[PDB]
């Protein structure tokens, strides 16, 4: 029932903290592992997410977590051309990423470049992250997921109309942003292949369920 | 310069034919021959896919090298979305060809096959739930061709990317025009545009899972794609 403005405010307020790094792959794995609980706290504040069953919340997180870590990384790195800001004390260039790592590193750098070129705004970024969370695992509960996604679409169009875009420019920018989500899914698929080529790769159902911190009256 | 109506007409006229598998009423269907039949069909469809791509407005303005890169990135997503479209009116079945209509129990002979079979069936069910129209389908296939390779490609590269983005914006305008013509309100137009484009993320996912499956058992070479795209006059 939130207005578009209330939805943006809710998502901006829900943003996770930026964590610091504590051998490169052990540092990156540990950082991702610590980002996960913050991602779950964020997910619980995306309007509509907690109306799903806990089972469905876990299945959406299992499908979206890697895309969500990647989009956050690309967002943090936008203002750092040619580098990836994993953490404020962990800025890497592609030379440090040099088997199979540099290909994904370049895919992420290219996303960051695209966001910088489109002048992606924070209010649009938090809508896109929310769409990843609700859409990556979708293919009563589905009806609700689709209603949330429709509300996020409305909210994106609202932000672009507020910025003064014509209707044509609004639908063109909406499409440009949603096409970037297909590239984020592609990078997550390649990134999973890369992680399975090296290695406990995905968070277990029970780990995610524990972090969701279920209510005590079942 | 094309109007949205001219874009739709060009894309509908470019559609490839629906190809068949071998007929022989003395050879009952066998699970052991299934992969060979599917490989033979995909290879024949690829030739028509190159003819189709050359007819997608703006595609042949790119360099050959970039045309090949786009097709290398998109060919399996394009085969998969065509299969989903051909299957849309056949719940529970994948219509590889009119004489090769399979259910998921036939997908169980090969390790890893049924998971991809189920993702394709789910996409077909989504197309039915959205009542996807043929004019929208041809737009989505063209977006896949232009978009899937654009993030993995100099001043010439910058000019190509700009052109690709301009053609993709034209296809967006064309999808919105079709939705407006169908009577949808402005809110429903944006919502449906977003629903359709989010399905492209699922198609990408299925292509990546599909590629891993084909290598478990490969793909068109740059020279072959270059050879079919690199035509003489
Ligand atoms: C048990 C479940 C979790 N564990 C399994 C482990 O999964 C991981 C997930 C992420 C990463 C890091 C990382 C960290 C933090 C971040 O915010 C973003 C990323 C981006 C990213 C691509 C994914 N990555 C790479 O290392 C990388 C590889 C190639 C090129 C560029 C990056 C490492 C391991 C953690
Ligand atoms: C020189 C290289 C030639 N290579 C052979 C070609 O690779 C192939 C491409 C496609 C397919 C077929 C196929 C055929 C026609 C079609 O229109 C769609 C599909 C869908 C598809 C998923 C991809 N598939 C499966 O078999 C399948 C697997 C799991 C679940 C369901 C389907 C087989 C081989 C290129």
């Amino acid at each position: 029932s939130l207005t578009a403005d209330q939805m943006v405010s809710a998502l901006l307020d829900a943003e996770p903290p930026i964590l610091y790094s504590e051998s490169m792959m052990g540092l990156l794995t540990n950082l991702a592992d610590r980002e996960l609980v913050h991602m779950i706290n964020w997910a619980k504040r995306v309007p509509g997410f907690v109306d799903l069953t806990l089972h469905d919340q876990v299945h959406l997180l299992e499908s979206a977590w890697l895309e969500i870590l990647m989009i956050g990384l690309v967002w943090r790195s936008m203002e750092h051309p040619g580098k990836l800001l994993f953490a404020p004390n962990l800025l890497l260039d592609r030379n440090q990423g040099k088997e199979g790592m540099v290909e994904i590193f370049d895919m992420l750098l290219a996303t960051s470049s695209r966001f910088r070129m489109m002048n992606l705004q924070g209010e649009e970024f938090v809508c896109l992250k929310s769409i990843i969370l609700l859409n990556s695992g979708v293919y009563e509960e589905k009806d609700h997921i689709h209603r949330v996604l429709d509300k996020i679409t409305d909210t994106l169009i609202h932000l672009m109309a507020k910025a003064g875009l014509t209707l044509q420019q609004q639908h063109q920018r909406l499409a440009q942003l949603l096409l970037i989500l297909s590239h984020i899914r592609h990078m997550s698929n390649k990134g999973m292949e890369h992680l399975y080529s090296m290695k406990n790769v995905v968070p277990s159902y029970d780990l995610l369920l524990e972090m969701l911190d279920a209510h005590r009256l079942h």
